[PDB]
C-alpha cells in the first residue's frame, strides 16, 4: 500500500534539486519544504505536535487548540486540526492582511482578532487568557519550545538528508526561526549517522542574536523582511550545542536570491529560502569548501504578494 | 543518491490521502498534485514536453519557447525553461490579474499582452504570428495535441497510482482539461498493468461537451468558473476510447467541495479538484461502487484570492 490515513502523515520525502547558478561544480543542493501538505517546512511540526500531544494524553477528544501565530505554523495547525478533527483557534492582529484571513478561515480555523495597537504582545496575551478561562479545554503547543518540534526533524527531515545524499552531505545551512530545523536534522546526521558535518545557522544582518550571544556581546534585534527568520532572541529549540558557524545575511540579498532562484534555477521559494541560499552560496565559494556537498533548507514556497513575485 | 540535476526532473511521486468525510468506509482517496515543482498536475507535462522536443530536435539551444496561456501550463513550462536556460514568451490578454503577471515575471518569462478586447482568440494569434516571424527560433509545444503531454501521465502519474494502491484502484476520477490526465492514467493501469477500471471524465454541467459528444447531441459549451478543466471542445489528448464514465458538475458545487476539502480534511486545492471529489462522492454513494477503490485527482494547490479561499 501506501494511503496515508489523513493528510497530516503525509508530510516529508521533500526533494534534493542541484542549482546551477549557485556554488560550485554543483556542490549547493537544496531541499524543497514547499513540497508538503500546507506548503512549507512547518506542518511537519504541526503534524508531530498535535501527535506528541495526543500520545501523552495532553490533546484528546473536544479538547481545542490555541496559538498566537498567523504564519506558516499556524496555517501548519489548522491543516492537522482539520485533518484530525479538533476545533481551533489561532489569535492575531486585527491588521492582519485579508489573504492570510482568508487562507486561515478556509481551512476552519477561529479567527480572533486582537487589538492592532497591542502588536503581536496583544495576540499572545489574548491567547493566554483564553487558556487561563478553562485549561481543561485549551492547549497551547508552544513550537518555540516544544521538543516534538525539533523531534520530527531529527526522525524526518534529518534522515531523507542522509538517504538521498548517501551519506555524503558534509554541510547543512538553514535559517533559524525556532531553531527546530537546524537542530533536528544536525542531531540526526551527527548523532544518529555519526557524520561530523558543518551545521550552518543562518539569521538577518538587522537582528544578529545568535552571532552576539556566541560573541559575548549585547543582543539587540531589530526589523527586518526575512519571514520566518530572526525572532530577535535565542529560541529554547535552538541548541547552540550543534551549531558550528553563524552566518548573517540582508533583506536585499535575500530577496535578489529568491528572484534568482525563480528566473535561474526555476524554484518557486520564499525570502528565507533566498537568505538560505545566499549564505550557503557565501561558503560554497570559499576553497575550504571546494569539494563539500552543501544542502540547503528552502522552508516556503514562492507563491505571496508583498516584495519579490 | 538522489539529487535532481534540475527542478524539472523533481515532478510527481506525489501523494495518496484516503478522504473522512466523502465516499463510504473510505472507498475515496485523493492524489494531490499541488506537491509539484510548479505546484501543479502541469509541470509534469511542464517538464516532458520540453523534454520531448529536445529528444526529437524541434528544441534546441537557443530556440525559444512560445505559448498563449497564462494557467497552470504556461507557469509549468515557465519554471522548466528557467530551469534548462531556454527563453520563454507567454502571450496573454492586457486584462490578466496582476497576480499571475507578477507571477510569471518572477520566472523569467517576457509577458506579451495582447489586446483586451480579443479575448483569448488574440494572445493565440500574437503567439501564433510570433512564430511565423521565424520558424527555426521559436516552439510551439501545444499542450492540447502534444502526445507527450499523455506519454507523461502513462509514465509516472498512472504507474504511481498502481504502486501506491497495490494494483487495488478500481475507479480513477479526473477533470478534463486536455485530457492527458485521464488518458494517460488509464492506458497506463488497463493497458500496461491490464486492470479493466472505471475511468470517470469529469466535466462542467454548464459546458458538457464530453456528454452531448457521446449521447450525440448538439455541442454547446458554455461560461463556468471550474479553473482548468471544461475547454468547450474535445482536445486530442482525450482519448474518447478509454473513457468509460462521464460524470457533469456545476461550479458552486466544486467550490462548495473544496471549501469542505479545507475545513473537514485539512487538504488545500483548487476548484477542479472540488469539481473531481464531488464526481467521485455521488459514484462512492452507489451500491455498485461499494467496495471498490476510487482515486482522484486533485490538480492544483488552493492558494488563490478569488471565490474560496
Amino acid at each position: 500500500m501506501a494511503i496515508y490515513a489523513d493528510n497530516s502523515y503525509s508530510i516529508g520525502n521533500t526533494p534534493l534539486v542541484r542549482l546551477k547558478h549557485f556554488g560550485h561544480n554543483g556542490n549547493v543542493v537544496v531541499k524543497i519544504e514547499g513540497r508538503n501538505p500546507s506548503y512549507s517546512v512547518k506542518c511537519r511540526i504541526g503534524a508531530n505536535m498535535v501527535w506528541q500531544a495526543e500520545k501523552d494524553g495532553t490533546l484528546t477528544k473536544g479538547k481545542e487548540i490555541v496559538d498566537a501565530t498567523s504564519g506558516n505554523t499556524g496555517i501548519a495547525l489548522a491543516y492537522v486540526a482539520a485533518a484530525r478533527g479538533y476545533k481551533i483557534t489561532l489569535t492575531m492582529p486585527e491588521t492582519m492582511s485579508l489573504e492570510r484571513k482568508r487562507l486561515l478561515c478556509g481551512l476552519g480555523v477561529n479567527l480572533v482578532l486582537t487589538e492592532g495597537a497591542k502588536g503581536m504582545k496583544g495576540a499572545i496575551a489574548k491567547a493566554e487568557e483564553i487558556v487561563a478561562s478553562d485549561p481543561s479545554r485549551y492547549v497551547m503547543l508552544k513550537q518555540f519550545e516544544n521538543p516534538a518540534n525539533p523531534q520530527i526533524h531529527r526522525e524526518t527531515t534529518g534522515p531523507e538528508i542522509w538517504k538521498d545524499t548517501d551519506g555524503k552531505v558534509d554541510v547543512v545551512v538553514a535559517g533559524v526561526g525556532t531553531g527546530g530545523s537546524i537542530t533536528g536534522i544536525s542531531r540526526a546526521i551527527k548523532l544518529d549517522f555519526g557524520k561530523q558535518i558543518t551545521s550552518v545557522a543562518v539569521e538577518p544582518v538587522e537582528s544578529p542574536v545568535i552571532s552576539q550571544t556566541l560573541a559575548g556581546e549585547e543582543v539587540k534585534p531589530g526589523p527586518h523582511k526575512i519571514q520566518g527568520i530572526g525572532a530577535g532572541f535565542i529560541p529554547k529549540n535552538l541548541d547552540l550545542s550543534i551549531i558550528d558557524r553563524v552566518e548573517t545575511v540582508d533583506s536585499d540579498t535575500a530577496l535578489a536570491t529568491a528572484r534568482r532562484l525563480m528566473a535561474e534555477e526555476g524554484i518557486l521559494a520564499g525570502i528565507s529560502s533566498g537568505a538560505a541560499v545566499a549564505a550557503a552560496d557565501r561558503l560554497a565559494k570559499l576553497p575550504e569548501f571546494a569539494d563539500k556537498l552543501i544542502v540547503v533548507i528552502l522552508p516556503s514556497a514562492g507563491e505571496r504578494y508583498l516584495s519579490t513575485a
